[PDB]
């Protein structure tokens, strides 16, 4: 499922991702348009073999499961293909372990790269939230 921007914004706030862990809800919406272009169905394969899947673009080295990362983790407890779904139930949940590791969204780097430091307001400009 490719999401519209704000119905991407009000899934995401939907499931508590406003503000978590202080993160503002444009955050978030930004990480999507760059990690996925707000595509439930995106993958890429990584350098180091791992992949990355969904909205999230969340790896297969530490947080996923997908039977192909040797020596990888799979820390949310989940097969990588429920990132994939249309439901970002699974992508939102495990989003939330990952941001809460230590190094915040610095974890998604095009977030760093893109995002951060921006005026990521503009995000959620003209949503219905
Ligand atoms: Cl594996
Ligand atoms: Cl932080
Ligand atoms: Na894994």
């Amino acid at each position: 499922k490719v999401f519209g921007r704000c119905e991407l914004a009000a899934a995401m706030k939907r499931h508590g991702l406003d503000n978590y862990r202080g993160y503002s809800l444009g955050n978030w919406v930004c990480a999507a348009k760059f990690e996925s272009n707000f595509n439930t169905q995106a993958t890429n394969r990584n350098t180091d073999g791992s992949t990355d899947y969904g909205i999230l673009q969340i790896n297969s080295r530490w947080w996923c499961n997908d039977g192909r990362t040797p020596g990888s983790r799979n820390l949310c407890n989940i097969p990588c293909s429920a990132l994939l779904s249309s439901d970002i139930t699974a992508s939102v949940n495990c989003a939330k372990k990952i941001v809460s590791d230590g190094n915040g969204m610095n974890a998604w780097v095009a977030w760093r790269n893109r995002c951060k430091g921006t005026d990521v307001q503009a995000w959620i400009r003209g949503c219905r939230l």
